[PDB]
């Protein structure tokens, strides 16, 4: 089965940069678009990146998505970290049957 492997925590001080990845297992990351969601406790996820690297309207440009074909991975980078960025982030894509697959999630802690 196609799975997405994600580390579960990163932490930095305000103003710094964090990045974390989502690695494909059982399939190629490049075959399907990768999305990233931010999620706050008890609330629905909101899109921060769709279609590998696109930001919806209103998402600050300090959020950026990338794909590393050689590593079979997708990454989310948050520059100029803000206190309000402390939340959980999930990558998401699709398997060969067009069904949804989620990464395990990363908690960004702002110090």
């Amino acid at each position: 089965d196609f799975m997405l492997t994600q580390p579960h925590s990163v932490s930095e001080s305000p103003g710094k940069t964090v990045t974390f990845s989502c690695t494909g297992s059982g399939g190629s990351i490049a075959d399907s678009f990768v999305q990233w969601y931010q999620q706050r406790p008890g609330s629905a996820p909101t899109t921060v990146i769709y279609d590998d690297n696109q930001r919806p309207s209103g998402v600050p440009d300090r959020f950026s998505g990338s794909i590393d074909d050689s590593a079979n991975s997708a990454s989310l980078t948050i520059s100029g970290l803000k206190t309000e960025d402390e939340a959980d982030y999930y990558c998401q894509s699709y398997n060969s049957n067009h069904h949804v697959v989620f990464g395990g999630g990363t908690k960004v802690t702002v110090l």
